[PDB]
């Protein structure tokens, strides 16, 4: 499944992620800039924050309270598109998924 990461300045990164991996790993394991992933996907740092593209938001599973609670600690979260990538699992049907990276991670 191809995952597309777009930095805030508009630089496009494309990665081929195997189903089962998380979006966070897809970016981390492939050297995509903008994702810190400090807690390693334990949904405790929120430094894997990103804005899912409006066109795909409805195709992802909805966020659980544990995740939503942690997004409020991310850098400039968006109630509509913000998500923690470590909480989104790649699946073949998400081939072509587009994610926009914030300017900073906290
Ligand atoms: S990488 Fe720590 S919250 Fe996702």
């Amino acid at each position: 499944a191809k995952i597309i990461f777009i930095e805030h300045n508009g630089t496009r990164h494309e990665v081929e992620a195997k189903p089962g991996l998380t979006v966070m790993e897809a970016a981390r394991d492939n050297g995509v800039p903008g994702i810190d992933a400090d807690c390693g996907g334990a949904c405790a740092c929120s430094t894997c924050h990103a804005y899912v593209d409006p066109a795909w938001v409805d195709k992802l599973p909805k966020a659980l309270p544990t995740e939503t609670d942690m997004i409020d600690f991310a850098y400039e979260p968006n109630p509509a598109t913000s998500r923690l990538t470590c909480q989104i699992k790649v699946t073949s049907l998400l081939d072509g998924l587009v994610v926009h990276l914030p300017e900073k991670q906290i």
